[PDB]
């Protein structure tokens, strides 16, 4: 952990280039609170958060992220959660270093982005169990996400998952009511902030992982992934026809166990859903 020159981070991302990695650019993403750019320093690859209000929040609200995510994080180090190298806080824009995830965001690999090969159902199975450790030890540090999705969930050189964006980290009741939508709990909509509404959204990513599906497509019938879900349970609609194609290793027994999994987590009242050790425990017997 270290403060960097804004110039050094400027100077090791060509000057914060927005063209992607394919064109020959330094940008590998974007969120709701700024861009992700590849950088190198201390002679090692990092990914460079710079942080901008890219939706309505004050820029006191961003800096807000900027500290709640360093004293969350600082001297944070598992297995199943991204790792802050630094920060930049002394130039025009405020920045956040990392350890850098060669295989991106488990959005981006499940939708195959640039021409990646589909994650197989083993890998897909070993990155839910690592995800919900990452999820388990945050809980068990009375810490809340409030924005566990697909994009939030990042993949090392061995596709260990790694959960990132800690901004928002936090029965209790809130006015400002954010996070993603298609991901979001009933309640976490209303403004509650309680650890159910992660394991509500952690239920929308074993969907995507069953599914391959992204959780909101404006031009799929239905647009919202947790409707799809509603559909199999009214048994409008089965898992089976929804289940990636694009894998050859998947057995039905295993994928309907992980469903069942999701299935519990998306309980639309929240005392119904399991707390994450018992998510851990089912994901466990899921590969037994
Ligand atoms: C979106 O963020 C990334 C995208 C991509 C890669 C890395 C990152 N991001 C981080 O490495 C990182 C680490 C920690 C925290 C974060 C934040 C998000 C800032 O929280 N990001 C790599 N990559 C290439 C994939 S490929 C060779 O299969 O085509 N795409």
């Amino acid at each position: 952990f270290h403060s960097f020159s804004f110039y050094e981070l400027k100077n090791v991302t060509n000057n914060f280039d927005e063209r992607p990695i394919s064109v020959g650019g330094n940008k590998m993403g974007e969120g709701g609170f700024g861009v992700v750019y590849k950088g190198y320093v201390n002679n090692t690859t990092v990914a460079v958060k710079k942080l901008a209000a890219m939706v309505d929040i004050t820029t006191e609200e961003l800096k807000q992220q900027f500290d709640q995510e360093i004293k969350v994080m600082a001297k944070c180090q598992h297995e199943n959660l991204v790792e802050l190298l630094g920060f930049s806080s002394d130039g025009d824009d405020l920045c956040l270093v990392y350890v850098y995830m060669p295989n991106g965001s488990l959005l981006d690999r499940l939708s195959c982005l640039d021409g990646t090969p589909p994650l197989s159902w083993h890998m897909r199975c070993k990155i839910a169990q690592g995800a919900a450790n990452g999820i388990n030890f945050l809980h068990e540090n009375h810490h809340i996400h409030r924005d566990i999705k697909s994009a939030n969930i990042l993949l090392d050189e061995a596709f260990t998952a790694k959960i990132s964006d800690f901004g928002l980290a936090r029965t209790v009741m809130t006015s400002r009511i954010v996070g993603t939508t298609a991901y979001m709990a009933p309640e976490a909509l209303r403004g509650e902030i309680t650890p159910k509404s992660d394991i509500y959204s952690f239920g929308v990513v074993l969907l995507e992982i069953i599914t391959g599906l992204p959780a909101v497509d404006e031009h799929r019938e239905p647009q919202l992934l947790l409707d799809i879900a509603a559909a199999i349970e009214d048994e409008e609609k089965t898992i089976e026809d929804y289940i990636d194609k694009k894998m050859n290793d998947a057995d039905s027994t295993s994928v309907e166990a992980m469903y069942s999994v999701a299935s519990q987590c998306l309980h639309e009242k929240k005392n119904k859903r399991p707390d994450i050790k018992k998510v851990q425990q089912l994901l466990q017997e899921m590969t037994a």
